[PDB]
This record gives C-alpha cells, sequence and structure tokens, in this order.
C-alpha cells in the first residue's frame, strides 16, 4: 500500500479539524493507522476524549475526506481507544504552539 | 440512591433492546452502572461489538428511557468498553434460550 493516494490521503486527513481541539486530526496525533489499497481505505483513529458519543461526526468526517481520493469504493473507519490518546501524541508542528 | 425510581428505571430500560441481539439491554448485560437521584441520572453502559458507530442509537434510547423517570432533568449515558463486553455477560433469563 505504499503509494501515491497515501500521501494524498494524509492531505485530505490534514484538513479534517476536531471539534475541541481546534486542530486537524492528524497534527493531534488521533490517525492511528492509514491503509489506501483501492477500491478500499482503511483507517483506525481515536477521539481526544474517553466514551462514544451520540454522533460520531469526526469519524463521518475522517470517511468523507478519505472518500475523496480516487478508486476508493469502500471505507472502514474504526474509532477505538487502544491504546488511549493524550497530549503527547501532538505534532511538533501542532506543538510549534498553535495551542 | 436506594429508591423507588431505581426499580422503576430497571423496568423502562428492560423496554430498550438491542439492534443486533434482539433482546433488551437489561438482560444483554449492557448496563454496568445506573445511578437515580433526581434532578440527575446516571448510566454507564457498553456495546455488544468494539468501536464507536456512527450514531449511537441504543445510547440514546437508553436516555429516552430514563427521561421518562419524574424529576430527571439530566441523564449522563457513558459509553465505555472497560470492561469489554461478552456473551457472558448475557441473563439466566436471556439464557433460558431465547437464543
Amino acid at each position: 500500500a505504499r503509494n501515491p493516494l497515501e500521501a494524498q490521503a494524509w492531505a485530505l486527513l490534514e484538513a479534517v479539524y476536531d471539534p475541541e481541539l481546534g486542530l486537524d486530526v492528524v497534527n493531534l496525533g488521533l490517525i492511528y493507522d492509514l491503509v489506501v489499497e483501492p477500491p478500499r481505505a482503511y483507517v483506525r483513529m481515536t477521539l481526544t476524549t474517553p466514551g462514544c458519543p451520540l454522533h460520531d461526526s469526526l469519524g463521518e468526517a475522517v470517511r468523507q475526506a478519505l472518500s475523496r481520493l480516487p478508486g476508493v469504493e469502500e471505507v472502514e473507519v474504526e474509532v477505538t481507544f487502544e491504546p488511549p490518546w493524550t497530549l503527547a501524541r501532538l505534532s511538533e508542528k501542532a506543538r510549534r504552539l498553535l495551542g
């Protein structure tokens, strides 16, 4: 799955922003795994707080972002708390202080 | 919080059915904790499968069920995977074989 769509996928996700922290899911370190292999795309991610929300809007935005990739007919977005997220996963870039 | 609303709460939840297993959340062993103390109600529950769903419809139905209790102005429904659910949590009643 080492292809140009992978790089494109990362760019797309960098445009998906978290509701609470105001930063994109990539710099926030919410993306645990990403695999793009047409016709499928898989992403394992987490949320910044424990518990499943009534509407996983962030997960939906991530799915829709990956769907923008050509040839991706199926997107599997798995939201997990293993391991549990903490601010230590923030990027240096997001540590270049927007916070 | 040892009151008659607690018993009423259990009856209400026994009327909320899981989408996949076709059994109510109580007999399925999905309710981990329940505290009813007007004006508040708290419930910690889990789901039969890992991962946070796009729409936690079951959690919503549980919340709405508890809202039927008189004097409950705030309902906190926490969906957790700690500990992780398994069929071993099924009730004898639900083990009186509906499955």
